This record gives structure tokens, sequence and C-alpha cells, in this order.
């Protein structure tokens, strides 16, 4: 209902020539910077600093010849104003207390006091914006489908939507100071690779054909390296057409890095510290305050394992490439497709769930590894490691595969479970400098280093 | 045919157990950093440097006992390798002549010498990739189509992938300075508003609906403003299901920004600066050498002019938001649907393609700019400027709109020629301080400084 005395006021401000959404007004200072500038002022005195500040009123307090509210920065930041009687008022007085509501933004110049609290006394002041709502005094998913409010309202989603922000930023300023170029590389595609995920596709008008929305960077990242850049990622979003969970999204950022003349060993080092620098940056601890109460440590070396042999002692007998599927089903059934899916499954139930500490496992099965090297020693394996942080499946990184003879093969396999990604396979036959890659999801870095929910730490899911 | 007899080198030397891809390659520089580390060597001396390189092999001269090479690291810098028989040789120098072609990734331990230009003389070496395609000894869509190849053989290829690079972060860095903080606003949207285009349409699996990738983040970066973000920007592509030309692409990156308390003539400033600053960060000039042989300044101050006034002079009468339609059917008719179409499509006309120097154009039919502010002042026009460079289209600035009854007008006469976007105007409903955006698109931008076509701009079109 105060949706319809709020549109009145809009109406009736518009026609005396009021302007409740004016172009401009000269705003000299944010709120923060007003407080930053006078830190310890002995309270209950005045000084000749004058601004203009602007902000949300989320406070009033009405008293005959003197109002107070609180104006709220958009970043949270709280200043108070005295709307007097005494310093430019009577219909000044009058007009505040019939036309400011809750939720709106307002303007006001004048003096900087403290009074018997931060305020500014006002000569002038002004609507900056009327609000035709007011703010609730929430449910998960409303403060996620209104994160306009979520954000006005509560100030851990303002610190959440910087914290990503942070996060992001830290993420390329580690990767630029080792030297790694960003590059942009295309998001439709006709034909969508670098990962196992169920397409978007969408129909193009320009070519009358159907497009696919990447599923991941990798295989262009990869023309990249071909072409000769040393040392690449992409931070963006990639779209796979799948169902949401607690750590998947159809829609996500994901960081990939590639870097020429290193292994997986050489990565895993990397992610390493580009966690913790992430960490140190955005955080400022790598010991992790939880929601939980709990402190998650990332500091110091982490434990690298093998996926066979973690698996193998989990399971109190011999497993290897050689294992046959019978033999795993077997295993599977006494607990409660083929080699590699077995291997991977059993690893997660056993050795997975029970991890805490960070931890790399390495040496993956050949079968779920199209894209990343046969180890260099150890038969039926390949060059993969995966991050688990806090129980998250955070990051991969392999040495990557560059042999298009083998490449071609171990799609035709993928394939026959016919047509290929011949112009990736073109690349590759071009020559591709041993390099290694990394993937990294962004919103399960934000969950493995802080406890959020990964429809807490995007702006705008749905 | 060649194709063939590489396949089978590098079947025979599988079968041999030499390692055509291998995992790793110890090398200890970039060619670069041995070039910058050895500046001026007299010309035929030896020194007791070792170091281990690697690059693609673009040059043989074979000669007995002694091979030279043309080893081209992957961003253009050269060095020379000289496969001897005395160093350690004979049954390598043999292998060298028998496996190694051009195209082939190579790594060479050794000294470095300067011969009768760089030069490393090789105790080991070992191939790091073995390539199943020549290089080409191009036309313009070839390529495109492989650009990994055109990023090989042509250097103008790897210094434009390099500027896009440069000129990204340059402005990135340029924004941020200024207190922009970057977020990401979806790119799958359930209506995609902030521009007029068609929109790629796609069919999620999750919700059994259709979604619509994202024409523009401006609705998205909004909100934003509404929850507090005092400077917001996003440089991330958009989608527009339309044709393709010289200055449009289905797909392309585009950066939005939004800075509360200030109009279009802040941003207008804001983007003079911006685009000086990447001029010089990228480039390094504000004379900008174009293909043509010319020069193009973008130094020092840019002209600004009004649509209306400028297209009155241009057309030798006075034209005003309250010429008919009818009228402009008839000028544009003496030349060779509605008010403001015909304004724009005038203007573009006369004034737009004689531009020559930098020029903003403000000042705009209200009717073609739904999400623009009226003018604070001029009856008729909206505070929207348009910013042309070198006769190219490159950037917009609003005064914003920010409310929400005139712009639920907006939307309902954009319709009429019947859904609206509820959430985007709830939002404005919860109030949005005065604020000023932008838009500008990256390519246009490159193409504006350097006279590349749009196709040359990005690294993997089609
Ligand atoms: C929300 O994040 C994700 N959403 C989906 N749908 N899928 C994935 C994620 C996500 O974070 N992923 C990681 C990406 C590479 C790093 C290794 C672990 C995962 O594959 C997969
Ligand atoms: C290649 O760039 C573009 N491709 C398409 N399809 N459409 C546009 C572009 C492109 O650069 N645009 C600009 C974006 C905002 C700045 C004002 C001028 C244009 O609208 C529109
Ligand atoms: N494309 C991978 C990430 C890169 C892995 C290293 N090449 C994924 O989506 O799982
Ligand atoms: N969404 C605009 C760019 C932002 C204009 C300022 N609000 C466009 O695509 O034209």
């Amino acid at each position: 209902e105060q949706f319809r005395i709020r549109r009145d006021k809009r109406a009736r401000l518009l026609a005396q020539g009021r302007d409740p959404y004016p172009v401009a007004v000269p705003r000299t200072h944010t709120l923060a910077e007003v407080r930053a500038a006078h830190p310890d002022l002995p309270i209950d005195t005045a000084t000749e600093d004058i601004v203009g500040v602007a902000g949300r009123v989320i406070f009033a307090r009405n008293s005959g010849k003197l109002c107070f509210a609180t104006l709220q920065d958009g970043d949270g930041t709280q200043l108070q104003v005295m709307i007097s009687l005494d310093k430019v008022g009577q219909a000044a007085l009058d007009a505040w207390k019939a036309d400011v509501d809750l939720g709106d933004i307002v303007y006001v110049h004048g003096a900087v006091i403290s009074s018997r609290e931060l305020s500014v006394l006002a000569d002038c002041w002004r609507i900056a914006a009327k609000s035709l709502r007011p703010l609730p005094v929430m449910s998960e998913e409303s403060r996620v489908r209104q994160r306009y409010v979520d954000l006005i309202v509560r100030p851990e989603a303002r610190a959440v939507a910087r914290l990503r922000i942070a996060v992001v930023r830290a993420i390329r300023t580690a990767l630029q100071r080792r030297g790694f170029l960003e590059v942009e590389t295309p998001v439709l595609q006709t034909l969508a690779g670098g990962a196992a995920a169920r397409p978007f596709a969408t129909h193009s008008n320009a070519l009358d054909i159907d497009l696919y929305l990447r599923i991941a960077p990798e295989l262009f990242l990869k023309r990249c390296i071909v072409g000769g850049f040393d040392k690449v990622f992409e931070l963006n979003r990639v779209f796979r057409n799948e169902g949401a969970d607690s750590t998947h999204s159809p829609e996500f950022s994901m960081l990939e890095t590639y870097q020429t003349y290193g292994t997986y060993d050489d990565s895993a080092v990397v992610t390493r510290e580009l966690i913790q620098e992430v960490a140190d940056e955005a955080i400022g601890t790598r010991q992790l305050p939880l929601p939980d109460g709990s402190v998650y440590d990332i500091d110091g070396e982490w434990a690298t394992i093998q996926m066979y042999p973690s698996l193998s002692v989990a399971l109190g007998e011999e497993i290897t490439p050689q294992t046959t599927v019978d033999r795993l089903r077997g295993i599977a059934d006494s607990l409660g497709f083929g080699h590699g899916k077995l291997i991977e499954e059993l690893w997660e139930r056993t050795v997975g769930k029970s991890l805490s500490a960070p931890t790399f496992v390495k040496d993956f099965p050949v079968q779920t590894t199209p894209l990343t090297r046969q180890h260099r020693s150890i038969p039926g394996v390949t060059e993969k490691w995966d991050l688990y942080l806090r129980g998250i499946e955070l990051a991969t990184g392999y040495s990557e595969l560059s042999d298009p003879v083998v490449q071609r093969e171990r799609f035709a396999d993928q394939a026959r479970a016919m047509v290929l990604d011949e112009d990736f396979l073109a690349a590759l036959e071009y020559g591709m400098p041993p390099c290694t890659g990394t993937g990294m999801g962004i919103d399960r870095l934000l969950m493995s280093l802080t406890g959020l929910s990964i429809r807490e730490t995007v702006l705008f899911p749905i």
C-alpha cells in the first residue's frame, strides 16, 4: 500500500517543480571520505569544513524543529544528518518531514559536527532519488532474486560482493606478475569442447546454423600455445547445460591457465601459490575463519597422493590400471560403465570424502582424461592432478597432451560412446610445445575459502 | 603429401624409443632472455654461459658436419642454433638431418656464441614437438580460420594479438586507478535488455525454458548502482543476433561503466582520458600511425556538438524536437518510421560522415534513447553523447534515467511497437542514485586506433 503513497509524493514533487530524480547533485565526498577526514572529533563540537554528501536514508527520527536521519552510503558507511529549523528551515523542515521516506537517496550540504556520532548539520538539502518501495525490515531465495535490496540491507552481502571482486583481481594480479597474458577466446563455437558437459545451443540468424556456448576455453587456449603464447590464461564464464547443485551451476566463472615447458608438477606449485596469494590479498589470512566457527589452515605445503595407490590403501588391495571392471564392479558392490570411471568413483567414495587438509591427488585413469598426456613412466595413467581444498573439488592441472595422433584416438574412443574437432586436431598437428594447463572454479574457490554457498558468491544467479 | 612423411617420422620416432612429444624439456631461458643477456657480443667469439633453449625451427640449412637452423620462440624472437658433428654428433647429426623438419619445436642445450648472428652451439638436443604439417610459405579468411598458423608465420598477427591484450589491460588499469570495481553480471538472462538488438536464445535443460544471452550488461550494472556500488564496470562479451559487417559482429567484447553522482558531461571527460591513456600505454603515442600512411591525432581536447543544431546547420534550417516526421521524411527524400530515427539518420548522413577529428555529439532524440534521462533544460532531448573517433561510432555515455515511472513509459512505448522487465523496473523503484554510464566496443576501439579490421582484432572470429 505504501507503494501508492510513495508514487503520489513523486507525482506531487514533479508538479511543484521539485526534481525527485535530478540529473546532478554536487556531492563533494563519500561518507567514508568524511569519516577518514574527522576520525577523532571532540564529541558535541562543530568544525567549519563544509561538505556536500549524498546517501540512503535508512533511519529517520523527526522531532518538531529538529530531525535526525542516518545516511548510509552505498558501501555501508554511515553519516548522520540533522535537519534543523534554525539552520535553513521551516518550509525546508516541513518538506523534509513530508517528502523524505526510508530508502530515499538524499543529498545534504552543510557543516560537519559531532552530536551529544558524526553528523552533518544542513544548510541545504535535496532529494536525489525517491524510492517507490520501502526496504524490508529475508529468505535465501529472495535475497538472490533481489540482490540489489540484499546489498542495501545486509552488510554481509556488501562484503561478499566486494570479496569476489577482490579475489578475481588477486587472481589477475598473481598471474600477471608471473607473465601470463589474458586472452579472449570465443564463447560461441561451432562445437564446444575442452570438458565433459552437455552444451547450450543457440541458433544464429547470421549463419542459419546452431552454435554452442563454450563449456570450456581449453581447446582455443591450446591454439594460443600453438600460436606461440608462452603463458596465457582466461578468466570468464563457461556454460554447461546440466543440473544445479551446491557445487554446480549452469553458468559459472572459471579460470584456465596454460604454461609452456612445465608439467603438472609445475602447475601444482603455481596453483598452490596462486590460491595462497589470493587468500593473503583478498582475505588477509591463511587461517581461514568459517561460519562453522572453525579455522581452516591453507598455509604451508600441501600433500600429494596418487589415485591408484591411495585407493589401494583404502580398499586393502592393489588396484592398478590392469584391474578389470569386473573386479571394480565387485568392490563397488561390496561398499554400496568403464575402468576409469570406476576408479575415480571408488577413489572419491573412499579417499576423496576423507580428506580434510588441502591435498592434490595425481596420476589419473587414461580413459577419463582424454586431453591429458600419458604419464612419463607409469603405464595406464595420465599426468593430471585434482586439488581438494576443504573437501571441495577446486582445481585441476594437466601435463597437456600435444600428440595429434594419440589425441585423435582419445576423441575417437569418446565418440564411439562421428565428427571430431578437426580444427583443434589440425592445430595440434602444427606442433604444440610441451605445456601444463590448469582449470579452477571461482565459486568453488570462494566456497572453499569462506564457507559461502555458490548462491551467495555470484552477484545475480538463477 | 608431406603430411604422410611427417606422420611416419613420428611413428618411427616412437618405435625407436625417442619421444617426439616429451612431457618435459629443461628450458632455462626464452630466446628473448638470451638476447637481452648478450646484447653486444664480439661477433665470432664464444662465451661459457650454458643455456637450454627451445624454439620452432622455421629455417634449416644443412651442410655435412654442420647444420644451422633458426629457432623462433613463440613471441617472434629468434636464435640460431648450430648442430655440429664435433660438439656431440655423428649419430646426433644424422638424426638432426633425418628427424627435424620445418615447424618442429626443438630444444637445444649448449654454449652461446656469435657466428661469422647470435647462436647456440649444441652439446645436447631433443625434439620437443613433431609437426605433422609444414608451415605455408595467406588470404584474410584463412588467416582467421587458422589464427594459430597466422601467429606462427606473420609477425603482425603476433603484434596485434598482444596489442588487444595490452589495450584491455590498459582499460582495467585506467578504471581501477579511478576506483571502479569490475563486476560479473549474468550472460544468460530470462530476458535480454540494455540495448536494441535481437537476442540469441538457448534452451535450458535445468529449467526447461528458453534463456537469452545478454545483449548488454546495463540493466544488471544498474542493479549494482541501486545496491550501492559507487563505481562499477564490466569488460566482457555481449551477443547480438544480427548480421556481420566491418563494424558489427554477433559476438564482441564491450566495456560498460557506471559512476554515481556525475552526468554525461562527466563521463565524456573520463571516456576521453580513458582512450588517451589506452593509446599512451598500449601504443605509446597519441599521433596514431595508420596503414593508410597518414597520422590521426587524438591528443588534446575533443569537440562537442549538439545533434539538432549541428543537423540544423547542415540542412540549412531549424530542426528541433518539434519538427514533424512529415518534414523530416521530405528532407530525407530531397537528399536520397519515427521522429527520433529520422533525426539520427539525417544527422548521420550529413554531419556524421563529415567528421574527421574526434568529436562528441550530444543531446539526442528522446524516442531512440529509452534508458537515458531527459535533458535537464532542453525539452524533447536526452542527455546522451556518442563519441566518433576517426569516423567510427566508438562509445556512448548517458546521464542515466533513474525515474521508475518515466522508465516504465519508455518501455511501454517500445513494446507497443507486452511483457516489460519488471525486476529491472522494481530495482529502479528501490531508488537508483543519479549516475552516468558509458558503453564502448573494444574492436571499434582497436579499429579507430590502428586501422585494423574487426576480423584482425579478435583472436578467433567466425
Ligand atoms: C559452480 O562451479 C561449477 N559449476 C559447474 N557446473 N561445473 C563445475 C563447476 C566447477 O567449479 N568445476 C570445476 C572446474 C575445473 C576445476 C576442477 C573441478 C571442476 O571441474 C566444474
Ligand atoms: C564489433 O562491435 C560491435 N558489434 C556489434 N554487433 N554491435 C556493436 C558493436 C559496437 O562496437 N557497438 C557499440 C557499443 C556501445 C558504444 C556505442 C557504439 C556501438 O553501439 C555496437
Ligand atoms: N577444461 C578443463 C580445465 C583445464 C584443464 C587443463 N588443461 C575443465 O573444464 O575441466
Ligand atoms: N547498453 C549500452 C551501453 C551503455 C550506455 C550507458 N548506459 C549499449 O549497448 O548501447
